[PDB]
């Protein structure tokens, strides 16, 4: 099935996923010097106050933090959005090393992680019918760089020897992912794809300007993560990440001047 090994990674998913040549797909490169700065959107509207944490589950391509999404609890409204999005989820992907790891590049830079928080557009009422539709998700995605510790995701951190393997969970209630946000919300967008398997179509892509940072400990951490199951030949997970895709009729606008 698909990876990020040598023999069933990024390159090779389109013989399964032939969206994977499309029209809107991610991750791209951001170049920041073309994006223009687009005066009509909003500022974000991040309201996570109530979010619901539940459980966090290796699902062998990445880890998942799961929330509660049967009701508004969670909810990304404003940028370029309209309507209302329900958290369901958030993961990263990262590096063999800190140079490399991010999804989405700025100017061709790479960082060493990006974190993804998913939402759902409430209108289609289930999170299987919105993957379906072209504003059917909204996913913030946030870079990391090595640095500083970041106290907020050491809970995360903490958990991931309980589930070290695919198909693994843990209990993880209480989790508050405004921990995992940087000070300002400027951001890019453009419309785009899951950036896994089945690459739907279906998502606006907002982009953070600042990067949060992280502790090499904590990073270091993620990496002794498993793509395999129990008892199964060691892969680390690593460089789980998909490289950038052609731009194509797409313009990335920017939130800031
Ligand atoms: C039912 C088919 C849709 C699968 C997409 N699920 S997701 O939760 O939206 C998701 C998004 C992304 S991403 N990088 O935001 O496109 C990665 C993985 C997953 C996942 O399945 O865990
Ligand atoms: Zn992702």
């Amino acid at each position: 099935h698909w990876g990020y090994g040598k023999h069933n990674g990024p390159e090779h998913w389109h013989k399964d996923f032939p969206i994977a040549k499309g029209e809107r797909q991610s991750p791209v490169d951001i170049d920041t010097h073309t994006a223009k700065y687009d005066p009509s959107l909003k500022p974000l509207s991040v309201s996570y106050d109530q979010a619901t944490s539940l459980r966090i589950l290796n699902n062998g391509h990445a880890f998942n933090v799961e929330f509660d999404d049967s009701q508004d609890k969670a909810v990304l409204k404003g940028g370029p959005l309209d309507g209302t999005y329900r958290l369901i989820q958030f993961h990263f992907h990262w590096g063999s090393l800190d140079g490399q790891g991010s999804e989405h590049t700025v100017d061709k830079k790479k960082y060493a992680a990006e974190l993804h928080l998913v939402h759902w557009n409430t209108k289609y009422g289930d999170f299987g019918k919105a993957v379906q539709q072209p504003d059917g998700l909204a996913v913030l995605g946030i870079f990391l760089k090595v640095g500083s510790a970041k106290p907020g995701l050491q809970k995360v951190v903490d958990v991931l020897d309980s589930i070290k393997t695919k198909g693994k969970s843990a209990d993880f209630t209480n989790f508050d992912p405004r921990g995992l946000l940087p000070e300002s919300l400027d951001y890019w967008t453009y419309p785009g794809s899951l950036t896994t398997p089945p690459l739907l179509e279906c998502v606006t892509w907002i982009v953070l300007k600042e990067p949060i940072s992280v502790s090499s400990e904590q990073v270091l951490k993620f990496r002794k993560l498993n793509f395999n199951g129990e008892g199964e030949p060691e892969e680390l997970m690593v460089d789980n990440w998909r490289p950038a895709q052609p731009l194509k009729n797409r313009q990335i606008k920017a939130s800031f001047k």
